C-alpha cells in the first residue's frame, strides 16, 4: 500500500540523490582541470614560441658560419 | 493525503533518475575531453622535443666548428 511505497520510493530517491552528488563533484573537479588545461596550454604555447626561437637563433648562426669564406 | 505523496514522489524519482543520467552523459563527454587534452599534451611535447633537439644540435655542430 501507501506505506510501503513511501519507503521504497523515499530509499530510491535517496540512493539517486547521493550518486548524483557524487557525479556532480567529479564534474566539478574535471571543470577545475579544464580551465587549469588552458593555463598549461598557454605555458606550452609560450614554450613552444621561445624554443623555436632558441632554434632559429642557432641555426642560422651555424649556417651564417657554415657561409662564411 | 498519501496517495497522492506516493503520486508525487514518483515523479520526484523520475527526475532524479533524469538528472544522474545528464551527469553521467556530461562525465562521458568531460572523459573524451580528457583524451582529446592528452593528445595535444603529447602533440605539443613532441614538437617541444623537435625544436629543442633541432636547437642543441645547432649549438653543437657550431661549437665543434668554432673549436677548430
Amino acid at each position: 500500500g501507501s506505506t510501503s511505497d513511501v519507503a521504497n520510493l523515499a530509499n530510491e530517491k535517496e540512493e539517486l540523490n547521493n550518486k548524483l552528488k557524487e557525479a556532480q563533484e567529479q564534474l566539478s573537479r574535471l571543470k577545475d582541470e579544464e580551465i587549469s588545461a588552458a593555463a598549461i596550454k598557454a605555458q606550452f604555447e609560450k614554450q613552444l614560441l621561445t624554443e623555436r626561437t632558441l632554434k632559429t637563433q642557432a641555426v642560422n648562426k651555424l649556417a651564417e658560419i657554415m657561409n662564411r669564406k
